[PDB]
């Protein structure tokens, strides 16, 4: 059954917007089955945003993903992943919908609150990158 | 400084309150601190509730508690201990007052949502009980 | 088992109010077996406040009644009646507890915006005056 | 002036939704001038579907909206059809935009938690199969 | 550093839409660094709307916003003229998305909650219009 | 008629809790009859705690209070002034109900979120202290 990792970022985290973000994936019927706060290490985060490797202000991504406490989960339930995606609405907070989770809580793409997998190959990246399988838990 | 244990049973998550009962401690301004997803094991659940092994509702007790996932977690802050369990409310929702989250959500005295630590060193076992030093996050 | 009578009074539909009220006895996990938006006759007002029709205000409490729609329900679960009475809280707005419906709505002694049976036997008049069998519903 | 009809289906009774999909007709200055828990017969679920007669699965979707209690209701306001139709948001809640009542809250096109009349037509055929004259409320 | 106009329009402030509507921006991140309740005097009005002076019931339009209390208000945040648009939402709340203010509460264009500036001009224009320099406030 | 006057202080302002107390205020059914956000001088500041200026954390209260923006106001309506402080509750936010705006928000007895007139006569010398007569509003 599908399954997609999203992470609370740190300026969610130290909003205290990670109750809300969460009372939005559980109305909407989806199963965390799993999640934790955590610091995220220096070589977690360039291995999380490797395919950005060669873009402009790397570290800048970097950096603020290790600035503070994330919540890491993984969500079940069906479309997930393209479900959460349009949930969390586009990585730019001024297009993302209004009613999406970046439109009405994100301050800008650098500080867009939350992150979800773009893809069912990615969500399985993240997700084994991020948890070993006796953090999963069955419900 | 001072720190208490928290756990959304399994009600609590089973019935989507996870993020409304984050939203409440995070409106409060305590820092989460440590949090995870998790299956409580029998035994996990006999040590937590080791007072009550002798009373005939232990095993109604134990199999509830073990019965799907919880939320673990840590808060920190001010009087947390005391605040927390003034927020939880008393045991029986129906005694728990108006605005508590037993008094607003729990549905009877063994399905009531949630726990929380009822004194300082109650705190410290429940704490050392359900997490590892390493799991703990500052800010 | 368990049944007791709410009425949301006029004030709190013109008010905007009824998806509020049903929302809190949702949370709390109550059944909702019978409900009804409707016009209160004369003669049904007068029956269900029959014990006040000596009183200098019962013209006030009859009129107000009948003057608008209300929404007649049956709730159903353990207890409800006395937790049903505590979640409304005390007749007078200014005296009841706040997270009570009574203190977070009401603005006067009359425009309290909902009733819920005071007792067992009330419960099993009021069912009985405003809700024909047939408009009883199992789940 | 325009009526439409909603029907909250077994789903969104059986989730706890039904104080929020009201406020969010309340809270948008609609007026419920007709309303009722009721249990679908097998004929009027066939009379209600009637269109879908000789498309896939029509029994999975008879069987369906029999299975439990579902909320009948008649709305009043301006373009109420039109402006109902776009609250509730597209028949799939995956495509459902964000804010929308199917986006935020269906879990699938089967159970995707409410009806709402397509047309002017539809509305009046709706709210005359389920409403006798006499269960409408003036206000 | 960008700032907006915002009026709360006589519907917002009677309709108690005050607190919902600050709340959207306060979760959005904006600072609120001017706002009052007052009352619009006719010159004021015509001002205001001097742009729609040749168009059809541009003394409908001025009447509206001279009928009551508006709370007159100036945000500043990044893009914050353009991102309190698409807050907003479409002039015509049937056409506003929905997760708008305008989508989720506004009964008409004449009924429509609120008003942001469309422009940096018309954001410096109104804003000059509404506040002298001392009734800034700079955090 | 009665009058209160409510101050939301400032760090109910910086951590984005203006909408939600005013809510309070609306939903309960007052009357916003003045309203504006300011930073409080020193003198005003002074004058408003004259009371406490002997006691060894003045200092403490003042340049809090004077530490960034506030939002002042002036509520009416019947039993304001006590039915107000019942809603903000005790002035120990550890002390203070849960459902009232200090139990749900406030972080210590300093940084309680709020303040409310304690008499008749405290409300009149505040009302007084805050605002001219002109920025009072009639609806």
């Amino acid at each position: 059954m599908e399954r997609t990792f999203v992470m609370i970022k740190p300026d969610g985290v130290q909003r205290g917007l990670i109750g809300e973000i969460i009372s939005r994936f559980e109305r909407k019927g989806f199963k965390i089955v799993a999640m934790k706060l955590m610091r995220i290490s220096q070589e977690l985060a360039e291995k999380h945003y490797a395919e950005h490797r060669e873009k402009p202000f790397f570290s800048g991504l970097v950096d603020f993903i290790t600035s503070g406490p994330v919540v890491a989960m993984v969500l079940e339930g069906k479309n997930v992943v393209e479900v959460v995606r349009k949930m969390i609405g586009a990585t730019n907070p001024k297009e993302a919908a209004p009613g999406t989770i970046r439109g009405d809580f994100g301050m800008s793409v650098g500080k867009n609150v939350i992150h979800g997998s773009d893809s069912l190959e990615s969500a399985e990246r993240e997700i084994s990158l991020f948890f070993k399988d006796e953090e999963l838990v069955e419900w």
